[PDB]
């Protein structure tokens, strides 16, 4: 009957789920958003949906409302631990860990590496210590899975001292998703270990080569900004743009970096960050939306192609994430761009988002739902 | 019997060659260095090498000395035109052009794209207008060849206004070498234009996908900093490194960019920028030199793999440039990493850098010497 409270704390949002690790069931899921604004609200999804508005609600208010809900609905007594999604564990963590003085010190040190992510994770952990004092807590790092990437792949071609004294290298992210999905792939294919390429396509997008079950290369970088085109993130770009923009427009590094993270990607190209809206606009003939789809899909194809280098035999190309799981048109586009590499879609299977969507003469092409919350619950249960 | 004078006019240097476009023969080559300093000197290489020192010689003094040499050795009368290398032609130039007020205006508008070179190119042209008034002049752009890249490939995923108002996109470079080499490959391979991937590996390194003789994708970006690992340039790196260094170490955009351009690449990794010295050190057992070679070679292999998407049938992978033409160990290492993609080297053919260096069961792998000065002479001849 034990449950794990799973959290993903963001700058103005808290995503939560109550999961039974023994049954793998998600009993309650929810999302607080627009925190610290007049539009603050918390959506609870249990048997039925309940939306609770809290004008000007703070992060602490949100946690108190979450606790109130757990108490009133008699979940608090069943909860044995809290698992936190933490984006960046730097070179410190290659697996999940209990939250205590040491791990917290390290998570704090990694703020430098993921300044747009780790502060909120830590704030969440602190609220939980205050509000659920007697529960053990676990951190599950989106960089952990990628810690197996070898130096010749992960390191950049920069001064030794920057690499080693300042820990600058490729870390990747979405690790929990890539781990969960690649393990699911091996299970479905009845393999002990997966040899797959996993494309996690959602608001953020990344892709990872998994060889014998371990990440060997991945698209995000020092931070989740790098690699694929995303909702508001640029992904790959010539570092020369900093000097160019600074010299010519006078923007600061902070301003340029904010633009790459918040005003770029699909949003920058066509004016919409939501791929669903972009698809609908493109279908109606919007030229920029159509272009955004081409740039997005072509870059995914280029990464898949590049990762073929790692495989004597590729078990499967796997789609996951909000877009990967649901957007048949995007999967079709990416696969059409991979025709020369022996990938081919079965349109009927694709339209239904089946587990396998490839035709007969093609590498396996799979659609697998990610479940980061369940993975976090399991990682957490393992440590208590 | 006619001759073309080929120039690369830099801020403190003039590289020159006298070429017969019809016989393809380079009659004289040379380099003026340290112009307007105590150590100003001009090297002339014809039958033998001659070094002429000219303490504090002006850029104008250099040109008069060049003229004097061409008069004294009876070359001047045979010269029919002057071809100028221009590093960046933006979106204005997709081919070589005769120099006139119009084209000069356009070149001037590209200054922001190459702020340290395009001015020196222009000044050199003006010196030539004064000193060789009778001769037609042609500009040949390192960026022109890549102007066939389609927008969904060349554009970054950034705000529309940055792309279009401010011309921020991938331009690539080494265009004159990629064009010349793919042209040579076409003469050797089949009846049609070449379908080849060209890896130009020298002090700068870039790789290009050429389909039916036209560039469709290439590794350098806005400037020649991006893409492959090079002697002192980082190539690809997470843009997030700017905020990290600026915020944590307090460096300026200029200092960070200088670091990526001048202290990175092989030099940054192992302490040596010259690939020959890196190879020699690695061969004696230096593990960092070995790592530098692994990082360098793997990145080339990743780009080759990524470019496979463009080809129904790849005609050849082609190595060129100072390293590509001469470094058998480096080519062997790169092809080694491409084993899963059906590339295999023949060691004895590789040892002599033969036209074909692949073994029996392999895509074609070639070594073709580049000759950018000849290409500039041919482009120039074509317009006069």
């Amino acid at each position: 009957m034990s449950e794990i409270l799973v959290l993903n704390c963001g700058s103005s949002s808290v995503k939560f789920a109550l999961i039974n690790p023994h049954t793998s069931q998600s009993l309650v899921t929810g999302l607080a958003e627009n925190i610290a604004t007049k539009n603050c609200k918390v959506v609870f999804k249990a048997e039925h949906k309940i939306v609770k508005y809290l004008e000007n609600g703070s992060y602490k208010d949100v946690f108190e409302m979450l606790k109130d809900f757990l108490v009133e609905n008699k979940h608090l007594e069943k909860i044995v631990a809290i698992g936190h999604r933490v984006v960046h564990g730097g070179q410190y963590f290659s697996k999940s860990v209990l939250i205590n003085a040491d791990s917290l010190e390290k998570i704090k040190a990694c703020i430098a590496l993921a300044p747009l992510h780790n502060p909120a994770h830590i704030e969440g952990i602190r609220f939980c210590q205050q509000i659920f004092p007697e529960l053990p807590q676990v951190a599950v790092f989106d960089t952990a899975f990628h810690q197996t990437m070898p130096s010749y792949i992960a390191e950049y071609a920069i001064p030794y001292e920057l690499t080693h004294k300042h820990n600058i290298r490729k870390y990747g992210a979405h690790g929990t998703s890539h781990k969960y999905v690649s393990e699911q792939a091996a299970k479905i294919l009845t393999q002990q270990k997966a040899n797959v390429i996993v494309a996690h396509l959602g608001n953020g997008c990344s892709i990872t080569a998994v060889v014998d079950g371990k990440s060997i290369d991945t698209s995000m970088g020092l931070t989740p900004l790098d690699g694929l085109v995303m909702g508001t993130r640029s992904g790959c770009i010539d570092p020369s743009i900093f000097a160019y923009i600074s010299d010519n427009l006078g923007w600061s590094v902070t301003e340029i970096t904010n633009m790459l993270n918040k005003q770029s990607g699909l949003l920058g190209i066509c004016g919409h960050n939501d791929m669903r809206e972009v698809s609908q606009l493109a279908a109606k003939g919007d030229s920029l939306a159509k272009l955004a789809i081409e740039i997005f899909s072509h870059r995914v194809a280029k990464f898949v192609a590049s990762y073929m280098i790692y495989f004597n035999k590729l078990d499967a190309l796997v789609f996951t994430g909000g877009i990967g799981e649901n957007a048949a048109n995007i999967r079709k586009n990416i696969i059409s761009k991979l025709a020369n590499l022996g990938f081919m879609i079965d349109h009927q299977k694709n339209s239904n988002s089946e587990t396998f969507i490839n035709s007969k003469n093609s590498h396996n092409i799979m659609v697998i739902a990610t479940n980061e919350e369940l993975m976090i619950a399991q990682e957490t249960q393992n440590l208590i």
